[PDB]
C-alpha cells in the first residue's frame, strides 16, 4: 500500500515516527509554508473538514501537514504557520533526505521552481490522504473536493472500515 515508515521532526522538535500518528484516523497533507494560494486553501478545507466530521460522526481525525520544502520549513516556521489553521493541526518536516524518504512512500512529487518574487517554491502533488487508526490508508482526495465532499467521503469511511 500507499505510505510506510517515516522519522520526522514534529512542530514541537520532537522527534516522531508513523507510530506516534496511531490511535486516531488521520489526514495528510503535503505542502509548504511559503505557498502563496494552493496550499492555505488545501488547509483551511482541510481544518474546516476537520470539524464538521466530528459534529456530524463524533470521530476526532487529525490533520497533519507534511513539507515538502525542508531548506525554508523549519520547526519553528512550521509550528508558527500550522498554529493558524487549526489548533489540532501537526507539523511534520525533517531533513532534505528524511522529506525524500516520506514523499518517495506516498507516492508525492515535489520539485524545486525558481521565482523572482518568492526565492523559489515548491510544485508539488496536491493530495490528501486519509490514514486509518492503525496508520494504513484508507482513501486519497484531490484538489477538486469542497469541503462538504471532504467531509460526507471522510464520515462514509470510518462507518465502513
Ligand atoms: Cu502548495
Amino acid at each position: 500500500a500507499i505510505g510506510g515508515p517515516f522519522s520526522l521532526i514534529r512542530d514541537d522538535g520532537k522527534r516522531v515516527t508513523e507510530k506516534n500518528l496511531m490511535g486516531k484516523w488521520t489526514i495528510l497533507y503535503f505542502g509548504f509554508t511559503h505557498c502563496p494560494d494552493i496550499c492555505p486553501d488545501e488547509l483551511i478545507k482541510l481544518a474546516a473538514a476537520i470539524d464538521k466530521i466530528k459534529e456530524n460522526s463524533g470521530v476526532d481525525v487529525v490533520p497533519v501537514f507534511i513539507s515538502v520544502d525542508p531548506e525554508r520549513d523549519t520547526v519553528q516556521q512550521v509550528h508558527e504557520y500550522v498554529k493558524e489553521f487549526h489548533p489540532k493541526l501537526i507539523g511534520l518536516t525533517g531533513s532534505p533526505e528524511e522529506i525524500k524518504s516520506v514523499a518517495r512512500s506516498y507516492r508525492v512529487y515535489y520539485m524545486k521552481t525558481e521565482e523572482e518574487d518568492s526565492d523559489y517554491l515548491v510544485d508539488h502533488s496536491i493530495v490528501m490522504y486519509l490514514m486509518s487508526p492503525e496508520m494504513n490508508f484508507v482513501k486519497f482526495y484531490g484538489k477538486n473536493h469542497d469541503v462538504d465532499s471532504l467531509t460526507d467521503g471522510v464520515v462514509k469511511e470510518i462507518r465502513q472500515y
